[PDB]
């Protein structure tokens, strides 16, 4: 509010009590452990997919969140608009690390399911995921016949789950998996940004890009 | 390189010697001044347009920067792919402020020119720019018949030029205009990021989104 | 208040709109200018003098600020307790720069005046200030016969005044001198910390030590 | 080196991979646990004692570190110069928390031992430590008849050890105690600052003051 608010060195040096980690520290923590299943949220975790959601909002519901309940939007979103989604560097590093380990890589999303989807292909191509490590995207939710993110983590015996939202971390917590937080980019159109670290979970440094 | 690099409070509090400003401070600095021409770079200044450039690179030159010399790319980029570009909040605030002032708003881009372009329309629609304040995008460069960014600033008597690149700031400097820097987002695909403040220019706080 | 408050990347990257400068930038800004008078506040500007004020508070008024009105305290403070005051690196660099320029160096303090003082000697010795550049400490205030910081800046034609408090900056402002802010260290016992930059003034980077 | 180095938003948001904690999180982690022995380093952990070391250096060895081997210095340092040492807020909070728990509070220092010492009294008085929780300062080292910091932690069954130096953390590590790092203030005269977090240990947020 003030024109010249100023600052002080206590504020400049102030740190939130967050357990920050690096990809290297995560890899070290898994040293010796045999191949296992690991999981990733998609949106704002491995892909900056705001471009599609932004276009979707403008096209189908400029004045509300109704586009997210619109099957015409989801068809477009899941069948080509991820060509405009920008893969995150943190995800390249994590996926490379887990492939090097021989881990099974799963993607678990809350996106609404569609007749067909090319998201799995986009992910395998962009992250250079060998077919042997790759698994088709799981569309999780509370719709009839679906299973929740938590149930899927149990089902696939996923030991580590990476995600940007509170629900991603609590999904891991509910089933005894290690939930590791990725920072949502500040130019995401999905606001407010989550409070990374709100469950005392590990948060990956510099993971906004 | 070290697994546990650590830190110290000198590093935590360390500030680069940058002249940071707010939109409110810029507006205050213009108090009383009659309507004038102001200018904006487009990419990473008012639009996060990486989604289109990313798709362009993958489609036309996955292994080089050749797509930027490809007329087929520019046709797509300038005639619809900005529907996936995400308008920056800092730009909403600056444009609103300048419209409130009754200023003339110009956009000056180094994008290659095309037969037609719908970028001007995208900008007017997204930033709610009244027709009276709006001007068609200027495609500047060193191609025969073109004029440089600097020459256009002179031609239109642009008094303030906002941009994210070194060339934007030096364009303003060369003609005695006030060059004000916008931060390029860290998830931009245009790397390396510029050193904002490298010419002692004003840099807008929090302008990465 | 929350046990795990978390954070987000907007907050991590957030900058206050402050005009930060370096000693090198200040020196550059004075390139070519003939020798002139410059001035420095003492406490939390050139000396971390909290050790003496802390000891003074404990000894003379553990339950109030009364020690600051006590002549017995000021005698001790001004005649030897600065042997425990720690010279600030930013002050070493500024004083060296101004001595190199051939500038006259003044110190202007709001400390209560005493029969004798050895502060001037402490400052000349610690900052290696040549006798030709050195001037005895000015004890400024609103006591009968005293002059204010502002009046002294006028009297000595001080062109630049360095200080950590709001009153230092406004003293410079009132007389048309360039007021430049030094950050008060977060372990100072003089609290709350000032809002450096609250008058749109230049603030020296990393100047807390 | 450059006059206008600039910055970018990747650098502005960059975080070191540090396990930051708060006093509240430490207290929570000990919920339910019976009274136990805990330990604190003194210098730059609970006291900003640079004022005395600075005065000592100037008086006994202005041109070297020889003052630290001088018995005349240690007599002064350990028998009154801590009246100028400034207690750290983080230490007030930790000591209060541990006293509330009914824990035994130990101080373990590498300061050279002297005939008498009033440091224990300074600590009990300043931190309001009840006699029942207080223990005389342990002077640890590798001098004949002394025991090392590590040996003392073992001897007193100290379960948590707080300190600012690498040697403090490794002392705890060597005996299976929980070593928790405090940040050394940037205006300390003991340089270089340690790399807090260099052993993957917990580091207390904002603990420089
Ligand atoms: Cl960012
Ligand atoms: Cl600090
Ligand atoms: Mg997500
Ligand atoms: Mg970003
Ligand atoms: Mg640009
Ligand atoms: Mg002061
Ligand atoms: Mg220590
Ligand atoms: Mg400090």
């Amino acid at each position: 509010s003030p024109l010249n608010p100023g600052t002080n060195v206590a504020r400049l040096a102030e740190q939130a009590p967050i357990h920050w980690v690096s990809v290297a520290q995560i890899e070290n923590s898994l040293a010796g452990r045999p191949p296992m299943a690991v999981g990733f949220d998609i949106d704002d975790t491995v892909l900056f997919s705001s471009p599609g959601f932004w276009r979707g909002k403008k096209t189908f519901s400029p004045e509300s969140e109704d586009y997210l309940k619109n099957p015409v939007f989801w068809e477009k979103m899941n069948n080509g608009w991820d060509e405009f989604s920008i893969p995150k560097e943190v995800a390249r590093q994590l996926i490379d690390m887990h492939v090097r380990r021989g881990d099974a890589i799963f993607f678990v999303t809350g996106r609404s399911p569609t007749k067909t989807e090319t998201v799995s292909k986009t992910l395998a191509d962009n992250f250079h995921i060998p077919a042997t490590n790759m698994n088709p995207v799981i569309f999780a939710g509370d719709k009839p016949g679906q299973n929740t993110k938590s149930q899927w983590l149990q089902d696939k015996n996923i030991r580590i789950f990476y995600g940007d939202s509170d629900n991603d971390i609590t999904a891991a917590r509910d089933v005894g998996a290690r939930g590791i937080r990725i920072l949502r980019a500040s130019n995401s159109t999905y606001k407010p940004l989550p409070q990374a670290g709100a469950f005392g979970e590990e948060v990956i440094v510099n993971s906004e890009y």
